[PDB]
């Protein structure tokens, strides 16, 4: 499915993502809207092998199972592809998982380079929420 944005936002909030270890929606938007543009059926090899997938191109090194990745960790204890699912939230809950665990949301490049230090707040303007 490929969201629109005032339509993500409002998923991302309703599963508990607005200010998530203080990072307010207009970030989780603007990170989803570089990773993936918005299409939760994005997939991205990496040089090392590993597959990023979804929405938020969460990497099946340390993340998800795709049965490809030798040495891979499986952190959200789910398969690779539950996370091309229209329904967000196993997605969600794995982002949740992944900025919690010290690097913040410097773990998306995308936000890094695309997001970080600007205004964010441009990404929920107009929407009902
Ligand atoms: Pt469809
Ligand atoms: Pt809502
Ligand atoms: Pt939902
Ligand atoms: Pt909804
Ligand atoms: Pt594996």
């Amino acid at each position: 499915k490929v969201f629109g944005r005032c339509e993500l936002a409002a998923a991302m909030k309703r599963h508990g993502l607005d200010n998530y270890r203080g990072y307010s929606l207009g970030n989780w938007v603007c990170a989803a809207k570089f990773e993936s543009n918005f299409n939760t059926q994005a997939t991205n090899r990496n040089t090392d092998g590993s597959t990023d997938y979804g929405i938020l191109q969460i990497n099946s090194r340390w993340w998800c199972n795709d049965g490809r990745t030798p040495g891979s960790r499986n952190l959200c204890n789910i398969p690779c592809s539950a996370l091309l699912s229209s329904d967000i939230t196993a997605s969600v809950n794995c982002a949740k998982k992944i900025v919690s665990d010290g690097n913040g949301m410097n773990a998306w490049v995308a936000w890094r380079n695309r997001c970080k230090g600007t205004d964010v707040q441009a990404w929920i303007r107009g929407c009902r929420l």
